[PDB]
C-alpha cells in the first residue's frame, strides 16, 4: 500500500505546514503539524480545556465507532520552542492520504500551551520520528509510520515541502516526478531518536564549498535552520546590516537586503537553499528588520535543518531495517 497527502503552509512565512488527517469512524478530518522531530500522535478534542481550545478542529472520540480508551495510559510532551500538552489515550482508525491505519494510538490533549491555544490552524501534531521518543506511559507507542511500515510497498515516506506553496507527504513509495538529478543517501543515528544525520559542508552565496562535517536533525516541525555559531555568523557577515540581537532572540536584517542563498553538503551533493527562503520577515508589524531563517544552535544542544533547509530539497526518509535520509534537488 501507499498514501499521498497535500501539505499546505499555515500562513504567508510558511511557518509551519498541515496535513489533512482522517480519525475515526465515521471520518473526522483534522489539520496536523506532520513533524519528524517528534513521535506522538496527539490532537485537540472534546477532552481539551475549554479555554483552551481557540478556532482548532477538535477530535471526539464518543463521536467514533472505532475509537477505545487505551486503559491508563497518559502522555506528556514538551517541544523545542517551549510548548507543550499533554492528555490521555486513544486508539482508533487514522488515514493519510488514503493509507489507513487501525490501532493507531491517538492521544487526546487535556491541556495544551497558549502557543498551541493561540494558533487556531494547527488541530495537532503527527510525529514521524523514531518511536523511542513517544511519550505515551506506561506503555509506549508507535508512530503512523511504524505501524504502517509493514503494508508499505516500500519502507518510506518522503518529504516534499513548497515554498510559498502546497507540497506533498508521500507513504510507501518514491515519486521519481518530483525531483531533478538523482538522490543521495546519507548515513542516519537512531540513538538519539531523530533522523540525524552528517553534513559534508556549506558554502554562502557564490562562495567556495567550506567541506566540514555538521551533525543534525532533519526536523520538519522546525520552522528554520539552526547551524553551529560559526557557520551561522558566516552567512549573515555577508548581509549588510545583519546583527545578532539579544533582545529580538537571533540573527535579523534589513528588510531590504537581498539575501545570499546558502548550501548544504550531502555526501559530494549539494542543495541550494535560495536567499529568499531565509527571509522571515518583520520582527514585528511595520518593522524595517527583518528575521533571519539561519539562525545559531548554541543552546539548543544540537543543530537542525528544518523546513527552512529541507523545502529545499526532495527529502526521503528511509525507514528501512537500516534507516538512511535521501536527498534531491526539486
Ligand atoms: C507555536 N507553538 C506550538 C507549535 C506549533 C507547531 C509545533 O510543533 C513544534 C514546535 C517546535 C518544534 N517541533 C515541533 O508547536
Amino acid at each position: 500500500s501507499t498514501g499521498s497527502a497535500t501539505t499546505t503552509p499555515i500562513d504567508s512565512l510558511d511557518d509551519a505546514y498541515i496535513t489533512p488527517v482522517q480519525i475515526g469512524t465515521p471520518a473526522q478530518t483534522l489539520n496536523l503539524d506532520f513533524d519528524t522531530g517528534s513521535s506522538d500522535l496527539w490532537v485537540f478534542s472534546s477532552e481539551t480545556t475549554a479555554s483552551e481550545v481557540d478556532g482548532q478542529t477538535i477530535y471526539t472520540p464518543s463521536k467514533s465507532t472505532t475509537a477505545k480508551l487505551l486503559s491508563g495510559a497518559t502522555w506528556s510532551i514538551s517541544y523545542g520552542d517551549g510548548s507543550s500538552s499533554s492528555g490521555d489515550v486513544y486508539t482508533d482508525t487514522v488515514s493519510v492520504g488514503g493509507l489507513t491505519v487501525t490501532g493507531q494510538a491517538v492521544e487526546s490533549a487535556k491541556k495544551v500551551s497558549s502557543s498551541f491555544t493561540e494558533d487556531s490552524t494547527i488541530d495537532g501534531l503527527l510525529g514521524l520520528a523514531f518511536s523511542t521518543l513517544n511519550t505515551v506511559s506506561p506503555t509506549q507507542q508507535k508512530t503512523f509510520f511504524d505501524n504502517a511500515k509493514a503494508s508499505l510497498d516500500s519502507p518510506v515516506f518522503t518529504a516534499d515541502l513548497g515554498y510559498h506553496a502546497p507540497g506533498t507527504y508521500n507513504f510507501g513509495f518514491i515519486d521519481t516526478t518530483a525531483y531533478t538529478g538523482s538522490i543521495t543517501y546519507t548515513a542516519v543515528s537512531t540513538k538519539q531518536g531523530f533522523w540525524e544525520w552528517t553534513s559534508t559542508g556549506y558554502a554562502v552565496g557564490s562562495g567556495t564549498f567550506k567541506s566540514t562535517s555538521i551533525d543534525g536533525i532533519a526536523d520538519t516541525g522546525t520552522t528554520l535552520l539552526y547551524l553551529p555559531a560559526t557557520v551561522v555568523s558566516a552567512y549573515w557577515a555577508q548581509v549588510s546590516g545583519a546583527k545578532s540581537s539579544s533582545s529580538v532572540g537571533g540573527y535579523v536584517f534589513p528588510c531590504s537586503a537581498t539575501l545570499p542563498s546558502f548550501t548544504f553538503g550531502v555526501g559530494s551533493a549539494r542543495i541550494v537553499i535560495p536567499g529568499d527562503y531565509i527571509d522571515f520577515g518583520p520582527i514585528s508589524t511595520g518593522s524595517s528588520s527583518c528575521f533571519g531563517g539561519i539562525q545559531s544552535s548554541a543552546g539548543i544542544g544540537i543543530n537542525i535543518f528544518g523546513d527552512v533547509a529541507l523545502k529545499a530539497a526532495f527529502v526521503v526518509f528511509n525507514g528501512a531495517t537500516t534507516p538512511t535520509l535521501g536527498f534531491a534537488s526539486k
